[PDB]
């Protein structure tokens, strides 16, 4: 038993992390086959960061303006192109530790593992959710950029995230591995607001199922509700609307516990309306929205 | 910015995890050089587990009663000894991925990373504190035993933990890598009490400093206190007594923030006595005691591993 924020094992991803320097900017790259992927903002001076014409800046740059170190081994940069907000640096060497991999753009509400890196070295691994406003609540310092977010499926790494920036709210923004930002953000040195930070309703419910499987049941009521009655309340508390598809996603958890999604929806409704009175669920005095139904099953059936 | 419960990179440890089977019992072992370390309870049937004579059970076993698989690779067992609550299985092959390693028995209030494994396959990594009552708040299902806890220092792995059991309170118990339990636990199919779960006071304070470095300051007051006045409140809430040594360890976080340890102690005292008024600190509506001062500095300065 027990329920923890669990990251995927980081071994397959550690092997792909390298250092990318350009002038004074150093950050992290992802070395897959003969390509290093890093944030295009590596080519900027502080002057350029304010209103960068990335097209023009990249024209002034040559292969030899990029210093790529993989551990102690310098990689020769033989090519440089720009795909949306990522630089693809062609190197003369295939990463021999390239794991089987995909690039996926994850949907809001989905979680992934972040391997936080400085100077191409892993510091640590933690789990994050792509919030509905397309931000993540991470732990990212200077030089963290190019750190990547990933999921592991069979032997296959799905890279979904590359870190580019911090927002004034202290939350984080980045791209998929094709360089397209999650959400409205631009790679430019400017205070950028995210939307209002709505709560991933289906994740709260999954987590409540995690709670029941681990013996926290005090919030179970004999009440029920309809999807439309639930959504009417939840909207008032900036909860994402719950869809039939979300009910279907929760099915396995619903079956393991014997509680219909709509019975649990009735429980969450009481919790939103009456608060928690300083009781805890799975050790939390707040409602947790960063576990997917998948995260909950992984931990409460034993997938490896 | 941001402060998260962060585990060590698991790459160096992943290569050491294997499957150990004996009769129908399968769990995880740790393969370093030509030795596999697993929980001795791998030799038990359900009929034995309640009052096991491990000495007698192990005598009925031979090298060939142990199946060790590393991924698909069959390891031949050529030796077996019991040290405390671990089996050392001598195998014919040195783990080619053996990282530089130590075995360390960590102190209560110290943290480590747990690589949760089933059938010798790593499922995930999370950070845990050895609590003052020598339990950890983990996530462990059947077959998770032999999962290890570790720290990374430079390129050197310090293995401090091997998972053996759950307690009725829903917390976890295990050994160091020489098979000696943390705390009073025995490897027997029996509901065992941990002590009162005292709070690691030094860690709450470090975490409050982490909060200030990340811009949460609402709990800072004009007040200060003495160690003796603080401990008088702390004791009341089953907080560990704050020692002079703990004040000394908090020095650098105190200096980085410019809040004196006793000013932060004054803040914690107000938080224990008045609660948090339903506000959050680093996204928590409770006080977090599972970050060491060291964890806070590492994460807030951005320290990496070779
Ligand atoms: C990448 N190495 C770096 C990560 C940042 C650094 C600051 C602390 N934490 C992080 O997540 N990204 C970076 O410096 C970016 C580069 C910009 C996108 C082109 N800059 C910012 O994140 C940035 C700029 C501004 C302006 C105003 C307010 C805020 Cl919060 C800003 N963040
Ligand atoms: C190891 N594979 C396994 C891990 C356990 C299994 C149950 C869920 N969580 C875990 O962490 N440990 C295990 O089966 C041990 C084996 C015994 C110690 C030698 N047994 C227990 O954890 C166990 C026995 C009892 C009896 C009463 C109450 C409780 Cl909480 C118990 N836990």
């Amino acid at each position: 038993s027990g329920f923890r924020k669990m990251a995927f094992p980081s071994g397959k991803v550690e092997g792909c992390m390298v250092q990318v320097t350009c002038g004074t900017t150093t950050l992290n790259g992802l070395w897959l086959d003969d390509v290093v992927y890093c944030p295009r903002h590596v080519i900027c001076t502080s002057e350029d960061m304010l209103n960068p014409n990335y097209e023009d800046l990249l024209i002034r740059k040559s292969n030899h303006n990029f210093l790529v170190q993989a551990g102690n081994v310098q990689l020769r940069v033989i090519g440089h192109s720009m795909q949306n907000c990522v630089l693809k640096l062609k190197v003369d060497t295939a990463n021999p530790k390239t794991p089987k991999y995909k690039f996926v753009r994850i949907q809001p509400g989905q979680t992934f593992s972040v391997l936080a890196c400085y100077n191409g070295s892993p510091s640590g691994v933690y789990q994050c959710a792509m919030r509905p406003n397309f931000t993540i609540k991470g732990s990212f310092l200077n030089g963290s950029c190019g750190s990547v977010g990933f999921n592991i499926d069979y032997d296959c790494v799905s890279f979904c995230y590359m870190h580019h920036m911090e927002l004034p709210t202290g939350v984080h923004a980045g791209t998929d591995l094709e360089g397209n930002f999650y959400g409205p953000f631009v790679d430019r040195q400017t205070a950028q607001a995210a939307g209002t930070d709505t709560t991933i309703t289906v994740n709260v419910l999954a987590w409540l199922y995690a709670a029941v499987i681990n013996g926290d049941r005090w919030f179970l009521n004999r009440f029920t509700t309809t999807l439309n009655d639930f959504n009417l309340v939840a909207m008032k508390y900036n909860y994402e609307p719950l869809t039939q598809d979300h009910v279907d996603i929760l099915g396995p958890l619903s079956a393991q516990t014997g509680i219909a999604v709509l019975d649990m929806c009735a429980s969450l409704k009481e919790l939103l309306q009456n608060g928690m009175n300083g009781r805890t669920i799975l050790g939390s005095a707040l409602l947790e929205d960063e576990f997917t139904p998948f995260d909950v099953v992984r931990q409460c059936s034993g997938v490896t």
